[PDB]
């Protein structure tokens, strides 16, 4: 994350960080035994690290789960990043307390001009590679489709929002690919791509989470 600010160790107590040997994305926890990520993070060999903070240091509160199934959106395009979901089930619950807890799922979609929530341990610098250890945060605005897609001609689909300052300074950024987009106390959307990081004119997208309602609430309680 690009101009953003540490969370504080749990106060972002949904976010999850995808390992495999190494961090390579981040996730939200739904419920007990849930998270939703980004398709393009599959992985076969998932470790889910829930209660972080410092992804470098065991500060004695996380859990570390491994996975037992991972579900790729059926209509996952990776060539346009179109219905960039996936849903992964932890091989035990998770023990839910003040640092692991859930988020909500949306029952609307959210306006442009609302302020989300944007979290994860990706890079910091636009122009250069840091790689924080722990969690950064980033209050962000919904921006109008308008300008999502003037900034990406003809790859803006309605499955997707863009989220960020058009001045640039801000964004997401590579690392946090899969973390959360929060707004109004639920789970809006998922880091999804962006044009580098933190440009002008180049804001972050994000997978639009109320269109995937109700094949998540399907799709977990049959599996
Ligand atoms: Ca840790
Ligand atoms: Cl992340
Ligand atoms: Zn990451
Ligand atoms: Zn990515």
């Amino acid at each position: 994350i690009v101009g953003g600010y540490t969370c504080g160790a749990n106060t972002v107590p949904y976010q999850v960080s995808l390992n495999s040997g190494y961090h390579f994305c981040g996730g939200s926890l739904i419920n007990s035994q849930w998270v939703v990520s980004a398709a393009h993070c599959y992985k076969s060999g998932i470790q889910v690290r829930l209660g972080e903070d410092n992804i470098n240091v065991v500060e004695g509160n996380e859990q570390f789960i491994s996975a037992s199934k991972s579900i790729v959106h059926p209509s996952y395009n990776s060539n346009t990043l179109n219905n960039d979901i996936m849903l992964i089930k932890l091989k035990s619950a998770a023990s839910l307390n003040s640092r692991v807890a859930s988020i909500s799922l949306p029952t609307s979609c959210a306006s442009a001009g609302t302020q989300c929530l944007i979290s994860g341990w990706g890079n910091t610098k636009s122009s250069g590679t840091s790689y924080p250890d722990v969690l950064k945060c980033l209050k962000a605005p919904i921006l109008s489709d308008s300008s999502c897609k003037s900034a990406y001609p003809g790859q803006i689909t309605s499955n997707m929002f863009c989220a960020g300052y058009l001045e640039g300074g801000k964004d997401s950024c590579q690392g946090d690919s899969g973390g959360p987009v929060v707004c109004s106390g639920k789970l809006q959307g998922i880091v999804s791509w962006g044009s580098g990081c933190a440009q002008k004119n180049k804001p972050g997208v994000y997978t639009k989470v109320c269109n995937y309602v109700s094949w998540i609430k399907q799709t977990i309680a049959s599996n």
